[PDB]
């Protein structure tokens, strides 16, 4: 049944609340058991610690790649790279999880958080999961964002992990 998982996220020198969030294993199981995954640090890498690197108010939150940082870098549970499973789940609004990527298949450990519906993303992005507490935090998040997606101040996920 379908995971939960958290990240408390930090602004600045300052704790902003919990994102939770729920991952449809039941449409796309090997997208949410690499999210999964990467928030419990189970497979010895993950997110904690890491950043949102790119905010675009009335977009998306953008982050997970914990190793370059900038939108380069980060891997999945699988390898470097994984196929997109289905396009099933659409981005009809804010508060949903899809990953990015640089093209068909390349799914790695990045992901965003919509701010608005993002439907031009549609059968590009692979979505995932939906924010189930803490929309006020996510909105923290985009608070910091600019139009060249360059946040105002760091975004860090402090902590991170499973209901289980």
């Amino acid at each position: 049944s379908n995971p939960q998982v958290y990240m408390d996220i930090k602004i600045g020198n300052k704790p902003a609340g919990r994102i939770q969030m729920l991952l449809r294993s039941d449409v796309v199981p090997m997208t949410a058991e690499n999210f999964r995954c990467l928030c419990t640090h189970e497979k010895g890498f993950g997110f904690k610690g890491s950043s949102f690197h790119r905010i675009i108010p009335q977009f998306m939150c953008q982050g997970g790649d914990f190793t370059n940082h900038n939108g380069t870098g980060g891997k999945s549970i699988y390898g470097k790279k994984f196929d997109d499973e289905n396009f099933i789940l659409k981005h009809t609004g804010p508060g949903l999880l899809s990953m990015a990527n640089s093209g068909p298949n390349t799914n790695g450990s990045q992901f965003f958080l919509t701010c608005d519906k993002t439907d031009w993303l549609d059968g590009k992005h692979v979505v995932f999961g939906e924010v189930t507490e803490g929309l006020d935090v996510l909105r923290q998040i985009e608070a910091q964002g600019s139009k060249d997606g360059k946040p105002k101040q760091k975004v860090i996920i402090a902590d991170c992990g499973e209901y289980v």
